C-alpha cells in the first residue's frame, strides 16, 4: 500500500512558517481550499465543453462543507477534475518551489500569510487548524488516491480503497484541539459569506 | 486564411456591458491580463516540472509591457503555454458563458465591473480601453493563430504569418483616442506598482 516521499525541502519550510508564527486570523484556510474546488470544477466545465462525456463521472459540479464534532474533521467535497497520483506528488499540482520562493520574498517585506493563496500555495493554510490532513481524489485517467501528512517533512500516498467518489478532490481537516470552532455551523456559515460570496458553484454546509 | 464567428449570446452582452456601462476605473485591465499572463506562464512551468523539454520553445518565463503611441497600441507579452485554436475559439481558455451568468448575477446585487476576474471572464476588460484587441498565441502542439474583434458580435481567427515568437501569448490593444493614458510609462509603472505588484515573473515595461 504506502509509500512516503519527503517534502521539497522549501515547502518544508512553508509549513513550518505556517505551523510556528504567531497568526490570529485563520479562518482564510477555507477561503484558499474552496477556492482550490472552485478551480479544480473550472477545469472539467472547460474541459466538458469540448468532450460533454468527461462529465460521466459526475454531472453535477459543487461544493460541499462536512463538519464532525466527533472525530473531529472538516471535510470539503468537491466534484471538479481530480489530480493524478503525479499531481498529488508534485505538489497537489502547484509550483510551490516557486510560489514559496515568492512569498517567502512577500512576507518579510510586508505582507502577511492571507495573501499565500496569491502564490498558488494556498492549499497548506490548510495548516493553520489542521493537524493533519488527508487529501482523497480520483481524477478520469487514473485509481482514487489518498495523500496524507501530519507535516514534519514527508506525506504518503497509497491508492485509496475506502469509498469511491467518481470524480473530484476531498480535503478531509483533521482540526487541532483548540481550533474546533470551525466546526461550528455559526462560524463556517459566516467565514463562507465573508471570504467565498462569489464562488460560482453551490456551496451546502451540512448539518450535524 | 479568415474565418468569423459569432461571440455567444451572454458573452456578446458583457462586452456590451462594459462598452456602455458609465465606470470611470479603467486602469484594471492590466491588472485582468497581466494576471492571464501570470496563469498561462504557471502552467508552461507546472508542464516543464515533469518534461522540461515542453521548455524547448523558450525556457525563460516574464511579462514585457511595450507602449506605441505611434501605432496606439498596448501590447502585453508573455511566453506562457499559449493557447490552440480550438482554445481561442471557446472564449480565449475561459468558461464564459457560466462566468458571464455568475458576473451578471453579481453586478445588480452590489458588484462593480472590477470584480471581473473573479468570475474568470477577466479578459474583457481589455474593451474598457481597447476600440479593437487582436491576441496572437503560440501553443506547443499548434501553429501561431491571431484571435481579433472590435467587437460587435463577432471576431476572427486566421492562422497568423507575421512574426514567430516561440511560445507564449502577445495581446495588442488598440487603444481608444481618448484612453492613450494607458501609454505614458508614469501612469503603467503606477497601474502595475499599484496592483499587480505580487505577480511572480518580472515585467519589463519598455520605453520609447
Ligand atoms: C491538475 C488538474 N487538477 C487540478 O488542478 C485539481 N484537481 O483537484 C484539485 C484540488 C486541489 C485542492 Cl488542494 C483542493 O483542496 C481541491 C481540489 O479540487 C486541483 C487543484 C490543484 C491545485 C490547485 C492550486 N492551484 C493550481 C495552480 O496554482 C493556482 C491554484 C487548485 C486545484
Ligand atoms: C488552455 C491553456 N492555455 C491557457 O490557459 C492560456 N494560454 O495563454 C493564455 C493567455 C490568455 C490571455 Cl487572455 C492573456 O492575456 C494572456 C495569456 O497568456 C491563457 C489563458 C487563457 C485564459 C485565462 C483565463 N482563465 C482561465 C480559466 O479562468 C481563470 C482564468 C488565462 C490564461
Amino acid at each position: 500500500e504506502v509509500e512516503t516521499f519527503a517534502f521539497q525541502a522549501e515547502i518544508a519550510q512553508l509549513m513550518s512558517l505556517i505551523i510556528n508564527t504567531f497568526y490570529s486570523n485563520k479562518e482564510i484556510f477555507l477561503r484558499e481550499l474552496i477556492s482550490n474546488s472552485s478551480d479544480a470544477l473550472d477545469k472539467i466545465r472547460y474541459e466538458s465543453l469540448t468532450d460533454p462525456s468527461k462529465l460521466d463521472s459526475g454531472k453535477e459540479l459543487h461544493i460541499n462543507l462536512i463538519p464532525n464534532k466527533q472525530d473531529r474533521t472538516l471535510t470539503i467535497v468537491d466534484t471538479g477534475i481530480g489530480m493524478t497520483k503525479a499531481d498529488l506528488i508534485n505538489n497537489l499540482g502547484t509550483i510551490a518551489k516557486s510560489g514559496t520562493k515568492a512569498f517567502m520574498e512577500a512576507l518579510q517585506a510586508g505582507a502577511d500569510i492571507s495573501m499565500i493563496g496569491q502564490f498558488g500555495v494556498g492549499f497548506y493554510s490548510a495548516y493553520l487548524v489542521a493537524e493533519k490532513v488527508t487529501v482523497i481524489t480520483k481524477h478520469n485517467d487514473d485509481e482514487q488516491y489518498a495523500w496524507e501528512s501530519s507535516a514534519g517533512g514527508s506525506f504518503t500516498v497509497r491508492t485509496d480503497t475506502g469509498e469511491p467518489m467518481g470524480r473530484g478532490t476531498k480535503v478531509i481537516l483533521h482540526l487541532k484541539e483548540d481550533q474546533t470552532e470551525y466546526l461550528e455551523e455559526r462560524r463556517i456559515k459566516e467565514i463562507v459569506k465573508k471570504h467565498s460570496q462569489f464562488i460560482g458553484y453551490p456551496i451546502t454546509l451540512f448539518v450535524e
